[PDB]
């Protein structure tokens, strides 16, 4: 199964670690562009994959996360809930909404609420697919 170039295969998706910098709401835009979104975590393993990519680059980066709903919960991009199990990755301390944070980014060895107007890297995912999607 292929991915595009300077994309990167994890388990049936492609993973896009961006070149430059954006806002979190211009990130979610950014991702549709390619056919893909603003990343969705979905599992351990992928978080695990995905803290790595962030960590070694030592690249703070966007995920698709955030708490801009009435509740004020923090709630993925494609409209479902934070489950309990993934509550553990927040960085120590965090999310602490330091001056008004509600975007969520891989910091370090965790995540961290940021405010959303943030130049950031980004992630997207897509479906890996038979043919590289240029
Ligand atoms: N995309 C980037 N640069 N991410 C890193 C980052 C963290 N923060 C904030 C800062 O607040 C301190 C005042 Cl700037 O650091 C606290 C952690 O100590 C945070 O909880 C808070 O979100 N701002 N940028
Ligand atoms: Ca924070
Ligand atoms: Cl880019």
């Amino acid at each position: 199964r292929h991915c595009p170039k300077d994309w990167t295969f994890f388990q049936g998706n492609c993973y896009f670690m961006s070149n430059s910098q954006r806002n979190w709401h211009d990130s979610v835009t950014a991702c549709q562009e390619v056919r893909a979104q603003l990343v969705v975590i979905k599992t351990a393993e992928e978080q695990n994959f995905l803290q790595l990519q962030t960590s070694r680059s030592n690249r703070f980066s966007w995920m698709g996360l955030s708490d801009l709903n009435q509740e004020g919960t923090w709630q993925w991009v494609d409209g479902s809930p934070l489950s309990p199990s993934f509550q553990r990755y927040w960085n120590s301390g965090e999310p602490n909404n330091s001056g008004n944070e509600d975007c969520a980014e891989f910091s370090g060895s965790g995540w961290n609420d940021n405010r959303c107007d943030v130049d950031n890297y980004w992630i997207c995912k897509k479906p890996a697919a038979c043919f590289r999607d240029e």
